[PDB]
């Protein structure tokens, strides 16, 4: 079995997940949709590469049974490559709010100093979003099922194997294949959130201790509820996936900064999370995050 401390830890994480993960996307409303001079050529050509890896069609199912399908344009060499950005910023911002709420209900996170709470969320927001998204990913259809909204991968000229080149996509297939429990996903979220080596973290030693205990709890969970030799290296596979997810986080941050630079699209919350200015302490540069963290949890 697990210790009482370990059981309590899992209960609190699952509680937090239950209160703050809108798994059917019922409250995601009022989002935007695609509508009805030399060294910049190098930036644009790089941003062209940064976007045309992640191409999705968008499906909107109506209450009444009707379906709207959006197929995105071919790259004719212009603004059209940006057409999904407002929508993606709205969806990202929505997911980030849920992750902030997640962190806030966890006792161990609230007890950290506010600047560390900010630093950890800046560090982990993308990672936790991707972990939540994996739970709605259908590997058979290549589709993220977000209630009435779905995002379907548009196949490129190589096929299924050529899409697996793109690290974010490979990650979602690999993680989905492990067939994790709800409890194992939420422990993954905790391990990522409580990363002691994120930029700006002051209480490194406390965060390290916390991370270690979440990891130990995951390892024990696996030993007790999948005790057969088949799952002997599952914990280590999960940790390797967290390491890969961290690499992907870094690449994605850089892409976002490049796109933002030539076509502004980040919402104010996204600007704070990713280090963009629109105008001295961590608290004054992150006023929205700070407000969201000090507000009481519904």
């Amino acid at each position: 079995g697990l210790t009482e401390e370990q059981r309590m830890m899992i209960r609190e994480l699952m509680d937090a997940q239950m209160k703050t993960f809108d798994t059917t996307f019922s409250h995601f409303k009022n989002f935007r949709l695609p509508g009805v001079s030399r060294e910049e050529a190098a930036k644009w050509s790089q941003v062209r590469k940064d976007l045309c890896s992640l191409k999705v069609s968008l499906q909107l199912r109506g209450e009444d049974g009707s379906v709207w399908n959006y197929k995105p344009p071919a790259d004719s060499g212009g603004k059209e490559i940006f057409s999904l950005l407002p929508h993606m910023a709205d969806m990202s911002t929505y997911m980030f709010k849920g992750i902030i709420s997640f962190a806030k209900v966890i006792s161990y996170f609230r007890d950290l100093p506010i600047e560390d709470q900010i630093s950890l969320l800046k560090g982990a927001a993308f990672e936790l979003c991707q972990l939540r998204f994996n739970t709605v990913f259908n590997a058979e259809t290549g589709t993220w099922e977000c209630g009435r909204l779905s995002y379907c991968l548009e196949d490129t000229a190589g096929g299924f194997q050529q899409l697996l080149l793109e690290p974010m996509l490979k990650f979602h297939y690999m993680l989905k294949k492990l067939q994790l429990h709800e409890e194992e996903y939420v422990l993954m979220q905790a391990i990522s959130l409580f990363s002691p080596d994120r930029p700006g973290v002051l209480q490194h030693r406390v965060v390290d201790q916390l991370q270690e205990q979440f990891a130990i709890t995951l390892k024990s969970y696996i030993e007790c509820n999948r005790p057969q030799p088949a799952h002997r290296f599952l914990f280590l596979k999960i940790m390797a996936m967290l390491t890969e997810l961290r690499s992907i986080n870094a690449q994605h941050t850089q892409r976002l900064l490049r796109i933002q630079d030539i076509h502004p699209f980040a919402t104010p919350l996204m600007q704070e999370l990713f280090g963009i200015t629109g105008s001295s302490s961590l608290t004054e540069r992150h006023k929205i995050l700070h407000r969201l963290l000090q507000e009481g949890s519904p």
